[PDB]
């Protein structure tokens, strides 16, 4: 990941006008839609939270937890920590903090990452009769700066569009921190 460090404009696009920041939620929902399609209720939803982080939550199959058997770590970290759209990884690397939580053959897994860094390998935390795939991220204000906070609307534009191109999947969005919300089926 350091060659995302090293340059984050080039990955994931200019940090400082807000296109890197809303890039960033993106990514993250191009995954969840692909893991949405694959499932029966194919429903996101993205929350902006109140922090100034945003969550999204796909009730997929959950994306493989089981150790990958050339970098003898678990998939779901291969995927969060390898280069490979630019992929979820520079979305961690580019990240103070993310949460990664995995609902898949009957249990919850649990991970953190900071600054793409895990700090502790995959763990199953319980039970659970769900599936799905959840990624929090508060995005590094090392990297983006003057433009800091999410725009609402910029969201919401770009997952109108990604509601009628994706046909059947639920999209919604909420925002935390005044109430807004919506909700995109086409
Ligand atoms: N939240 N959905 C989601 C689905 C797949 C991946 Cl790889 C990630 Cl990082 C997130
Ligand atoms: N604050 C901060 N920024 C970091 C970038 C890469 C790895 C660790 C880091 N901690």
């Amino acid at each position: 990941l350091d060659a995302v460090r090293k340059r984050p404009g080039m990955y994931i696009g200019d940090t400082d006008d807000g296109t890197g920041l809303h890039h960033m939620v993106f990514e993250v929902v191009d995954n969840a839609i692909d893991e949405a399609l694959a499932g029966h209720c194919k429903e996101i939803i993205v929350t902006i939270h109140a922090d100034n982080s945003v969550s999204v939550q796909d009730d997929g199959r959950g994306i493989p937890t089981g150790i990958h058997p050339e970098e003898g770590v678990s998939a779901a970290e291969v995927i969060m920590t390898v280069l490979h759209g630019v992929g979820v990884s520079v979305v961690n690397a580019l990240s103070q903090k993310l949460e990664l939580v995995i609902q898949r053959e009957g249990k919850i897994h649990r991970q953190i990452y900071e600054h793409g860094v895990p700090q502790a390998p995959l763990a199953v935390t319980g039970e659970t009769e769900k599936t799905g795939t959840m990624v929090r991220f508060w995005p590094s204000l090392e990297t983006f700066t003057n433009v800091t906070e999410f725009e609402y609307e910029i969201l919401a534009k770009r997952l109108r569009e990604l509601s009628f191109l994706n046909s059947g999947v639920s999209i919604r969005l909420r925002d935390k921190r005044d109430g807004k919300e919506d909700h995109f089926h086409y």
